């Protein structure tokens, strides 16, 4: 599970969590805090335990790699700039809503190509009509 | 959270899980499998996560230390022998039922003194009347 952002032929990859910088995750924390304060949106925490009993580690079901890529793009690309995100998996439903809200809240188009579909987000809505 | 078993002035302590022997936990596995097959009893798995997100470890809410002590006593003490268990905590409800079923299924008295009460198990019932 990984995600790339394309900025005029510049590609950066994001997975998982070894931070490229700490200012990305603080940008991401302020963006997510914006979503809950502005529109009252909270994502759902999903995880697995391969065995519940006695000291197993928590494994998250969705890496949310594109969220980090979006935060990166809001830092390095100028305003109104289209964020171009690529994913090798199917975008999860919470991240799809995340992209919609960001595209409207921050007034930026987002062209996401996931494992099977091009998602063009603009002004809060997507080209796929929320069917993918 | 620990538990002691007293065998004629011989005291063994059990916590957590570094096994004294592997034959104790295989005795315990066969005893618990007896409880589900004979009387259809399954315990409830309770645990905590201090933070759900991203790789935290699972911490169990009840160590069930006396269960290991009981299995130990069924190995080293002869039949009909009273198992004397001490706990520094309050015996949990599932372990209290565990002690009741064992005292009837294996025909042994169990004198458990927990953090505040003497529990005398015999023939499936306890001296506390399931109020502790
Ligand atoms: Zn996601
Ligand atoms: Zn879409
Ligand atoms: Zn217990
Ligand atoms: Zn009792």
């Amino acid at each position: 599970g990984c995600s790339w952002i394309e900025m005029d032929g510049k590609v950066h990859k994001f997975t998982a969590s070894h931070p490229e910088s700490k200012e990305i995750y603080e940008k991401l924390s302020e963006v997510t805090r914006k979503l809950e304060r502005e529109v009252g949106y909270v994502a759902d925490t999903k995880f697995v335990l391969h065995n519940v009993d006695e000291g197993e580690k928590v494994q998250m079901l969705h890496g949310h790699s594109e969220r980090i890529a979006i935060a990166y793009g809001l830092l390095r690309t100028p305003d109104r700039a289209c964020l171009r995100i690529t994913k090798n998996l199917r975008v999860c439903r919470d991240c799809h809503t995340f992209c919609k809200l960001v595209s409207k809240l921050f007034r930026r188009d987002i062209v996401m190509r996931d494992a099977n579909r091009f998602h063009h987000f603009e002004s809060g809505l997507c080209s796929c009509g929320d069917s993918w």
